[PDB]
């Protein structure tokens, strides 16, 4: 078979880097009780570089040893790049959302061998579903595979906001002190209100976080969450994003994209929060309207922004989000971490292992199979 | 009466300053269950910047009125400064660890009307207490009032520390992308041992914050915490921190300097850990040996360091602690965020009624009084 790969760049200081460490922790299980991949082997350690181009997903041995032909490239803008290109005899395209190989219904036709659309990290977003449906491919995921890094990297940013951390950093570098101008924005978190659009696997693990910092905890979702959770952690449900925001300091988003949440987070919205409110997007970009962001933190209504999520990505040299005032930015990477990559690469090869041997796939890693819908 | 009270200098940019908001949670107990500060009247506004010279802790009306001589400088070097020269016929002394005005042996024995220091936030680690008990003169301190910034600040410090945060903000702002880069150092906090050095009001509320992210949990301290405490949170006690050193990826201090523990974060205690672990210092600088926290950072037996705490404070343009590598610093601050300084200076105001009101002083704000030590 042909397995088509497409990876981000390697360090600019070359492949591998030196790591600060040599081991990881070894996690057994999420939160709700799904195992963590269990592939027969693993031809890498834990904690090493994997989804860049160098690193491969530490697929290559295993797969040329099958006799399988392994494509591995950062290239695959338009129909010239060499992912277009080897992509109609490809048996299998995987690629990581990071930096995303897009099947479109139009690639999806001119690939006449696709049988395996396979995502290294969770989700599908760069993927045609309908398309798929009715192709007939599998579209398949390491779910939950970096969901706790996602969550972490969320709470990191709405403490580093509130506490006015990044300027106050700056300060001690540049060789400053100034207190009064590193206090003149700092808060503490305690007490404030804070919620979550959504209450999914990262969602969920955000508010569990969040609670004993003795935050008043609030959420919104298309789909209400069980009571038990609602009384485990003191939620307050809204029915929608715009009541919630109304009585809010912070908000996460942890919602995916569609039609609902599409620039959610415009003008409108944010002007129904109190003026220095603060807001953290590690979801998807296109749910805030990328210049009433801008124009938000210009005023003040928004005392700061966070988030690792844009609009192109990668984001432009120009993106204005990257020195508009009050960010929190980094690039696309919370689920990206050393430690994400070693579950996420883990269950792509345990993945190609249940697809090479005939073997079913779990079902909580199917998004569509064989003309079938998981979800929707 | 004459009141010198020592504060830091104002912004920059002029007093007030731009507030992002206009209120603040109003908090109500701290969670040992001591109530926040009771003054019969506060004259700001909660949010208000109040410990640079021009915010005067919001008591300058106050003690006027009553007749109350109200003297507010920055300058506390040397005995040539405003201070040494007002203090010897000043009454009460106020100043904030932040920028303290230090009560040694010699300026006790020359302030003849010195009858109360007075603490603005916690402590009293620039205040002579073996001079004080012998002068007669009571020392008080506003219990608790920060200290709920402080562990927010020490897990902010964590968390940006092991994902890389710092770093990978710095490439967004520059216009780079470099997801290979930003991540070829981040970690995952879950699973990962952490440890306090002790479990005191501060380090609790850090223990308690933790939890949630699904760490190991381990402190150390001279006095041991009740076993409800531990079957809480599922520590794991050591008797001293060179044992528990041996088995944590992460070590936050939350210890009082004294004699065992001053340079207790030399070279011996830093090689003891696993070759790229992290500490945090939000306490005293002192407890960490300055050039061993370089050599390590600079040799990678620590993958990072952060803090607030330094030493010379001010910390001197030419401070090591500014640019060694990867370091999360902030000035002094954590304990003087808006929030902190509403509680604090409240606090102070309470005090100062209690004093000139003949009332007792609440006895937790009492560090000593009339020839009494309340701790050792």
């Amino acid at each position: 078979a042909k397995v088509l790969c497409v990876l981000y760049d390697d360090p600019t200081s070359g492949y591998p880097p030196l790591y600060a460490r040599n081991a990881i922790p070894k996690i057994e299980r999420y939160p709700d009780g799904q195992t963590v991949p269990n592939p027969k082997h693993i031809d890498f350690v834990p904690g090493e570089l994997l989804g860049c181009v160098s690193g491969e997903l530490g697929l290559r041995s295993y797969l040329e040893d099958l006799g399988h032909t392994f494509i591995v490239t950062s290239d695959k803008e338009g129909p010239n790049s060499v992912f277009e290109k080897e992509l109609p005899d490809a048996d299998i395209v995987i690629s990581q959302p990071f930096w995303p190989a897009y099947l479109t219904a139009e690639r999806i036709a001119k690939a006449k061998k696709l049988k395996l659309a396979l995502t290294a990290g969770i989700g599908s977003d760069h993927v045609d579903l309908n398309a798929a449906i009715k192709a007939g491919i599998t579209v398949a995921e390491e779910t939950f595979s970096n969901g706790i890094c996602v969550a972490e990297h969320a709470v990191m940013m709405i403490l580093a906001l509130v506490r006015n951390y990044l300027p106050s950093h700056k300060i001690a570098e540049e060789g400053g002190w100034n207190i009064a101008d590193c206090v003149s924005r700092s808060y503490d978190l305690e007490g404030m209100h804070v919620g979550t659009v959504a209450a999914g696997r990262i969602g969920l693990a955000v508010l569990r976080r969040l609670k004993p910092f003795d935050v008043k905890l609030h959420y919104t979702a298309r789909h209400r969450s069980p009571r038990a959770i609602e009384d485990e952690l003191g939620l307050t449900y809204h029915a929608t994003a715009e009541e919630m925001a109304e009585v809010c300091d912070v908000i996460s988003i942890h919602a995916p994209l569609y039609p609902a949440t599409e620039h959610l987070f415009n003008a409108k919205v944010l002007n129904k929060m109190r003026h220095g409110s603060y807001l953290v997007n590690t979801a998807r970009a296109e749910i805030c309207d990328r210049d009433d962001i801008v124009r938000a933190l210009e005023s003040g209504q928004l005392a700061g922004y966070a988030g690792d999520v844009w609009f192109p990505q990668p984001a432009p040299a120009n993106h204005p989000w990257r020195n508009m005032p009050h960010n929190g930015m980094t690039p696309h990477m919370s689920g990206s971490s050393l430690s994400g990559q070693a579950r996420y690469a883990a269950g792509t090869r345990e993945i190609l292992e249940c697809w090479f041997e005939n073997r079913p796939i779990r079902d909580e890693y199917l998004i569509v199979s064989n003309g079938k819908l998981a979800g929707t």
